[PDB]
């Protein structure tokens, strides 16, 4: 997250860590068993973490449950990023408190100029590295379809939506993918991809969840 703040240890309670010997992005807790991120986060051998503020420091509130199966989307393509979902299912249920805590998912899409939250590890700088050890938020609006389709001509599908800045400065980043955009206490969106970070005119571009919720209850329904 590039411009954003320290959240507060585990403020975030959906937020989880996908750990791979290492966090190599984020996730959303959507029930007890089951969590939502990226399908470009696919890979094996997935530890889901949750309860995380400092992930290098084990700090008393963690839960470290391995992965039993993940389910990317049916029509995800990794060239274009559409349909950029992705399920995992944890082997045991998480024990849910007030710092492990699902987030529900959307009922309807949101808006273009709705206030959201997006958090995670990723990169705090636009330009050069720097890696947090504790969760970052940046508060952002949706922007408008006519907007972000201008931003990246040729890019953005009905399943995907901008939110940001335009000016630069505000954004998720690499290391954030994976992770929520949260709007008025709903699941609206997922980091997914953008031309750089923080970049002038060019938003983070985010899966537009609302689209998923049916296959989202379907899959888990049946697995
Ligand atoms: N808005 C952040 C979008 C995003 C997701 N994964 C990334 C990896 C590298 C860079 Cl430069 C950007 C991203
Ligand atoms: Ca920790």
């Amino acid at each position: 997250i590039v411009g954003g703040y320290t959240c507060g240890a585990n403020t975030v309670p959906y937020q989880v860590s996908l750990n791979s010997g290492y966090h190599f992005c984020g996730g959303s807790l959507i029930n007890s068993q089951w969590v939502v991120s990226a399908a470009h986060c696919y890979k094996s051998g997935i530890q889901v973490r949750l309860g995380e503020d400092n992930i290098n420091v084990v700090e008393g509130n963690e839960q470290f449950i391995s992965a039993s199966k993940s389910i990317v989307h049916p029509s995800y393509n990794s060239n274009t990023l559409n349909n950029d979902i992705m399920l995992i299912k944890l082997k045991s249920a998480a024990s849910l408190n007030s710092r492990v805590a699902s987030i529900s998912l959307p009922t309807s899409c949101a808006s273009a100029g709705t206030q959201c939250l997006i958090s995670g590890w990723g990169n705090t700088k636009s330009s050069g590295t720097s890696y947090p050890d504790v969760l970052k938020c940046l508060k952002a609006p949706i922007l408008s379809d006519s907007s972000c389709k201008s931003a990246y001509p040729g890019q953005i599908t009905s399943n995907m939506f901008c939110a940001g800045y335009l000016e630069g400065g505000k954004d998720s980043c690499q290391g954030d993918s994976g992770g929520p955009v949260v709007c008025s206490g709903k699941l609206q969106g997922i980091v997914s991809w953008g031309s750089g970070c923080a970049q002038k005119n060019k938003p983070g571009v985010y899966t537009k969840v609302c689209n998923y919720v049916s296959w989202i209850k379907q899959t888990i329904a049946s697995n």
